């Protein structure tokens, strides 16, 4: 009986992403666009699906607006007939993470999950969950924890589980300085995903016996294992790894959209067997137009979303969202463009993300001179400038 029948997946989707700056202003970390293809969130949804969880709940909290309007137009086709439910819960004040279930104890309990499945809903990456769920009864564990296999260097900027010889965790540290090492594989820790499953007759006892902190109580007077990454990723045949990403900062949003030009991507956003479900709306087609001595529209080592209408426009490794309207002379290079901004002719910009709706002002330069850059938008350390409408009007 495969365990994904009993369990239900509630996703954890309050995270600021305070690292992306003006990116979050007005909307939450998993609300934020990513690969011309689906929001952050859509990916752990699309994991529990694939996976054959048909019951999800979401956490918010902070500036869920455009994140609930997603769930609630995209998120739609469950029904509790079918033993299917999709809850999207602003429950989750809020006060904590542990809280978000909590508080909510009322929906879960009528549904009767034999096993709940916490999941981090701001990171990409794709996982059969029903793998953790095998092993979480299969090892009588009170918490199984999704866990990344990363040198011991990299698990810095990571909460770290000390494991033992049979993947048992003896304690946690947040961000260690020299992070415990696997036992037999050191120079590897294990980093945590924020990835846990339980029984719910468990969990609701871990919450209402604690509640009114951390549930690494379990890893000191109780039963936690560690699962791996690598042991349930999803890998498309065009994926070389397991991927997972954390867009955590501007630096890194641009990274992971822009990797997506490369002719053999890290990330397979072509990939039907693991399919990422969205919301999306019938859209035409892109559309090229002016082949001159003077302007051509065309794109080169690109991604370009449908509606996207290039007019004489010049673009080069960037990434174009559904919407996007380049006029004639206009130039972007490196550009990661979020969905119906504009371009107004003769304007040249290099190295960007530019902020849904945007319309760049005819003429405007970016990329040309980092002093100017920094003063009239956010510009990372390695040169990246995140061009959002309100540093566009105040020029």
């Amino acid at each position: 009986q495969p365990l994904a029948r009993d369990a239900m997946a509630y996703v954890l989707a309050g995270g600021r992403g305070s690292r992306l700056k003006e990116l979050t202003d007005r909307r939450a970390k998993p609300a934020v666009y990513f690969g011309g293809k689906a929001r952050i969130i859509d990916f752990a949804l699309s994991n529990a699906l694939n996976s054959g969880i048909r019951r999800i709940g979401v956490a918010t909290q902070y500036k869920a607006h455009s994140l609930i309007r997603h769930l609630q137009r995209g998120w739609d086709f469950f029904r509790p007939e079918r033993n299917e439910s999709f809850d999207i819960l602003p429950a989750s004040w809020y006060e904590g993470t542990a809280d978000a279930v909590y508080q909510n104890i009322d929906i879960i309990e009528p549904y009767a999950p034999e096993y709940m499945v916490i999941l981090a809903g701001d990171h990409i990456y794709k996982m059969d969950y029903e793998y953790m769920l095998q092993q979480h009864v299969d090892s009588g564990a009170d918490v199984t924890i999704g866990c990344l296999e990363v040198p011991r260097m990299e698990a810095t900027g990571f909460g770290v589980m000390h494991v033992n010889e049979k993947d048992e965790i003896i304690d946690f540290i947040e961000k260690p300085a020299d992070p415990p090492g696997i036992p037999g594989n050191e120079g590897f820790a294990l980093a945590s995903m924020g990835i846990y499953v339980f029984h719910t007759k468990f969990l609701m006892e871990a919450v209402r016996r604690d509640a009114a902190d951390i549930i690494p109580y379990i890893v000191e007077h109780g039963k936690a294992v560690a699962h791996r990454f690598a042991d349930s990723c999803v890998r498309s045949d065009f994926e070389h790894e397991p991927y997972w990403r954390d867009v955590g900062t501007i630096d890194a949003y641009w990274q992971a959209n822009i990797d997506l030009t490369d002719v053999v991507p890290d990330l397979d956003i072509y990939d039907k067997s693991w399919p990422i479900w969205t919301y999306a709306e019938i859209t035409p087609p892109a559309k090229f137009v002016h082949d001159d001595e003077d302007r051509r529209g065309s794109a080169v080592s690109s991604v370009v979303s449908g509606d996207c209408i290039i007019s004489g426009a010049a673009l080069n490794r960037s990434l174009l969202f559904t919407g996007v309207r380049a006029n004639s002379y206009s130039r972007l290079e490196n550009a990661v463009v979020l969905p119906s901004v504009k371009i107004g002719r003769h304007a040249q910009l290099s190295n960007v993300v530019i902020d849904h709706g945007v319309v760049i002002p005819e003429g405007l330069i970016v990329g040309e001179d980092p002093e100017l850059d920094a003063k009239r938008f956010r510009r990372t350390e390695s040169g990246i400038c995140l061009i959002t409408q309100s540093m566009i009007d105040k020029l």
